RNA sequence: GGGGCAAGAAGACCCUUUUGAGCUUGACUCCAGCCCGGGCCUGUGGGGCGGGGCGGCCGGCGCAGCGCACAGGGGAGGCCGC
């Protein structure tokens, strides 16, 4: 509606299945605001560390494929590469493209792979809307992963979990208390500040209640 | 008193003038006057009745399902008594 419409913080986040004490594993937050997906980076505004560097937040699936490189950077894990090259069948009919999982915070793509790689594997390889950043054939990935895991873009808030201060805090302790969480986003940009209700939610390990 | 076309008097008769005046109308172009609406002057109320800001209340089967997962969902933890 417009920048400063939602004038009034997130303010209290401790407010889920909060029941004894814990709501999630432990006073962990996933309470969070959602996104309208009117823009991937300008109007939610990709952020800073949200805190001191923090976890993958969701803890996604370790399944990454793009491309082997050297080695010795995760052989053994198969985070370097999955091998669903021996399905090549998917450039011609992408039958199992995407069917192992979504979960994994990037589904990596890369030229590897490019031969099978269109909108299956390019664009939308992952149907969960997210960013992956696949280096080179000529160098390695793996180690550089950085504005995905750990400092997640506001586009994805709605499929997500997010840790916008815990409920261990009496009250609040983030927005003006926290400036490392909310800084950035003074207002969503061009776009008026007010998306769906009071907040998303968006909780794990709790109910993602909508209001 | 026949004439001096005797004198009046820059003919009002009939024209002409890109000369006028009084009058008329249903000429052209308009103005006072009046009627008619909306504002301002110009307060304090009661309403009807919609709107309208707040302002509760509830939603919700391709469900393949553990089960009207509305979607958005999501974790494997807590506190329905999972």
């Amino acid at each position: 509606i417009n920048p400063e419409a939602l004038n009034k913080h997130i303010a209290e986040i401790i407010e889920r299945a909060t029941n004894e004490k814990p709501r999630k594993f432990l006073e962990t937050v996933e309470l969070q605001v959602g996104l309208k997906g009117y823009d991937p980076k300008k109007d939610p505004r990709f952020n800073l560390p949200l805190v001191l560097p923090h976890i993958a937040k969701q803890n996604l699936k370790l399944c990454v494929i793009a491309d082997a490189r050297d080695a010795d950077r995760a052989k053994k894990l198969g985070l370097n590469y999955v091998e669903i090259e021996h399905l090549q069948q998917f450039n011609k009919d992408a039958k199992q493209i995407k069917k192992f999982a979504k979960s994994y915070d990037v589904f990596l793509a890369s030229k590897s792979l490019i031969r099978q790689i269109t909108v299956y594997a390019g664009p939308g390889f992952t149907k969960a809307g997210r960013t992956p950043l696949p280096l080179a054939p000529d160098e390695d990935l793996e180690l550089k992963v950085l504005e995905c895991k750990s400092k997640v873009q506001f586009k994805k808030a709605v499929g997500l979990n997010w840790p916008i201060g815990n409920v261990k805090m009496p009250a609040s302790e983030i927005a003006q208390n926290i400036m490392t969480t909310l800084n950035f986003l003074a207002t969503q940009l061009k776009k008026g500040w007010q998306n769906i209700k009071t907040v998303y939610i968006k909780s794990t390990m709790g109910p993602s209640h909508r209001i």
